[PDB]
């Protein structure tokens, strides 16, 4: 309950500055790349092999894998600076703006802005501009810089709304068999956003574009983490409401997706991360 | 020092049968796939990005990485059967045998034999034949079928012979700058065997062929663990003579290669695994 994860737009100038700084250090020290690598790895670990589900997406473990991932990330930032916590991008409220791209999250003193179309949508502003931040392709090699292309797709011209979120929050079952993108009346699947997709979580990657657009390279963009802190918060809100509902499948789901299964690439189980206040942190809306 | 890792050739038919069983169980629980995936993932963690090194290969972490790998895998074994330990394939003594292709490691009760030349070198004997044992590819997809092709390579027709092993043990430095395939008088590099190679481990992989022949798909063959166990033993002997010798680099190499750097994909550091008896195991004799 003691680490408070704040809304990006509530952050003081110093709070934005300490966070970015800490992230650059984690990058310099070789530690940031392990997080990109972990995400890449899990997306190749299919549960079961041959299936479309994998350790981190398209199945029940999506939510707790990503809670674990962020917990480990936050813990590394705290090593560098015990005051820094991971904030969250409330992308449902940005959606309301006339022009979401004007959100303060994209200012030069934070995340940087949209890509430069003269340079194939390479981001050239902010602390993660090409030249001040190296990216890595899907096979581990340098790839030349951050690319964003806000709202350029036909499928996702816009961010998800405050209504889409509230609607997801109403769902009663955490997940339903067959624990896949075709799982109906699932909170997890609705959050992930595949049915009549892309919606919610899928829509955010698609809106942003560049690396964030493709899911295996997405963590090259720091905003990946602010975005996931918002999905983690949404989950957390859902647990508060329907506290008679638990993780599913408890058993007889595919190995890697059950409550007490190891979540590759770690030994951590979904059970070990169901209670988020146990893990040391809470979101500011509580 | 409790558990004792035993030469494959010093195993009873009941020890052998028990090892194979555990593996096939470990496979069915979907746990063995975690090991294949980990090894593949370590290949793509370059240290630093754009370099020749990765977290598990072609740099100094190679030895401690694989010791941690085998240790975690033996623990998993122990959890199905507390009496089952990793054996080690002493490939230097098999080299000295008219036909090693008929070592008792390739029996029809243990690993099975060499690939059949009529079925694209698919293994069609033993517990890991096609139809009983499924494989995964570099991507994580299904490949189906484990190929083996002994000495079928002009670059490596022979097993590391003995004296190869005695000569790597005289090298005095664990490893040397720049800590890679051009490291000189490096114990680590001689033993990886890329330098003026393939010689030893870089030679064992190519000697077996099939999925062993390429190194991201190597763990799909069970013998991989047999192989590295022998490797981790050669290191253990080096750590007895050159006891004082330790680990390089200690600080200032690439992240993921130093004494105190976490070894991707785990948090384990080379330091944590330097002393193998403190990991609760030991090799026979």
């Amino acid at each position: 309950k003691y680490r408070v994860r704040k809304n990006v737009l509530h952050l003081t100038d110093t709070e934005k500055r300490d966070f970015v700084r800490t992230v650059l250090i984690l990058k310099e020290k070789g530690i940031y790349d392990r997080y990109i690598a972990w995400h890449g790895a899990a997306g190749k670990f299919h549960t079961p092999p041959g299936s479309d589900r994998n350790a981190a997406h398209m199945s029940s473990a999506f939510l707790p894998w990503h809670r674990e991932y962020l917990l480990r990330f936050e813990r590394d930032l705290q090593s560098i600076n015990p005051e820094v916590t991971l904030p969250y991008w409330e992308w449902e409220t940005d959606a309301q703006m006339q022009d979401p791209s004007q959100s303060q999250i994209w200012s030069a003193d934070f995340m940087g802005g949209n890509g430069n179309p003269i340079k194939d949508f390479i981001v050239d502003t902010g602390p993660f501009a090409a030249g001040r931040w190296t990216t890595i392709d899907e096979q581990g090699n340098p790839s030349g810089g951050l690319k964003r292309n806000f709202g350029a797709t036909k499928e996702a011209p816009t961010l998800p709304t405050r209504d889409d979120v509230l609607n997801a929050l109403k769902i009663t079952q955490y997940d339903t068999p067959p624990w896949d993108m075709t799982s109906q009346n699932s909170f997890r699947n609705q959050l992930e956003g595949f049915i009549n997709g892309p919606q919610l979580h899928a829509r955010v990657h698609r809106w942003v574009g560049g690396q964030m657009g493709v899911v295996p390279t997405a963590p090259n963009d720091p905003v990946f983490f602010l975005h996931h802190a918002n999905v983690d918060r949404i989950w957390a809100v859902w647990q508060i409401i329907h506290r008679n509902q638990n993780y599913q499948p408890m058993k007889n789901g595919p190995f890697g997706q059950n409550f007490r299964d190891p979540m590759y690439p770690w030994n951590t189980t979904p059970e070990d991360v169901m209670n988020h206040r146990k893990l040391g942190y809470v979101y500011d809306i509580e």
